[PDB]
């Protein structure tokens, strides 16, 4: 279904943000 | 319900942005 | 309702982006 | 209507992102 | 259509993120 | 339909965010 496809894209977005939070903590450490 | 799944992923997104906001404050304030 | 729950999460998201903009402005003006 | 409310929150999100991009352009340049 | 309006706001969001990606690449590329 | 168009735009947003993550990794590690 299209609603599930929307939820799946939001999941993907959540994980790109996890990567960004990871890197930014690295930057705030260095 | 997939509408509830969508709300849940948006909640997750909010949480990550809050983490990012925290690190940006660190950078701003000298950490 | 579930539609309102989605709107509320998008409000939370706007709120956090507002925080990030604030911090990035302080960084940029420093 | 809650669909409208969702559109409005997306508007707010795009607004905050435009501010963030502004600040990052400043960092980039100066 | 309110669904159309949602898609349009999402398109605006993608646009601003594109801008932020360009600026952050510049910040990194030097 | 518009539900598909919405999933479309979300996909594009995830793409942009992936790019951002990579740039930030460069910054984090110098490049």
């Amino acid at each position: 279904g299209e609603l599930k496809a929307i939820a799946q894209e939001l999941k993907a977005i959540a994980y790109e943000l996890k990567a960004i939070a990871k890197e930014d903590k690295a930057i705030a450490q260095g």
